[PDB]
């Protein structure tokens, strides 16, 4: 699949043959000063944004941490919390996927950030959308 590029923000934009077993999908992005406090990248079924399988949510606030979580039918599970942000305003970055059998693999340059194992069967993320305060350079595939 062709990259997104330089798509605006918020972005939604289909993964072509849904999301597969090896497949790794960067993001490259900006965290905006004076947009809000918090972005997100989600693996979705549809555009609806009512069930996503993987919710990334970095949150400048309260001193900094990321949400990870997976809605179904517009219900939020349990939230996974990382308290030390890989983030910073005004510097570019790439926030890395890997889709392997049993989990996400999340990386921010280079650096293995956070692992996520499937509450639902990937098979069924077709969409991808980034919302929030940031700016997208690409999404590639
Ligand atoms: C401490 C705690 O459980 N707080 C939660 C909030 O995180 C939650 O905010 C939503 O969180 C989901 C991901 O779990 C999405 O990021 C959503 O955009 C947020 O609004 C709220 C609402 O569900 O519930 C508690 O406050």
């Amino acid at each position: 699949q062709a990259p997104y590029l330089s798509p605006a923000v918020p972005f939604s934009g289909t993964i072509q043959g849904g999301l597969q077993d090896g497949l790794q999908i960067t993001v490259n992005g900006t965290v905006l000063s004076s947009s809000g406090t918090r972005f997100a990248v989600n693996f979705q079924t549809g555009f609806s944004g009512n069930d996503i399988a993987f919710h990334f949510n970095p949150r400048f606030e309260d001193g900094g941490y990321v949400v990870c979580n997976t809605r179904q039918n517009g219900s939020w599970g349990p939230e996974e919390r990382k308290t030390h942000m890989p983030f910073q305003k005004g510097m570019p970055f790439d926030l890395c996927f890997l889709v392997q059998s049993s989990d996400f693999k999340v990386m921010v340059n280079g650096i293995l950030f956070v692992q996520y194992f499937h509450r639902v069967p990937f098979h069924r993320v077709d969409t991808i959308s980034v919302n929030g305060s940031v700016q997208l350079s690409y999404i590639s595939f």
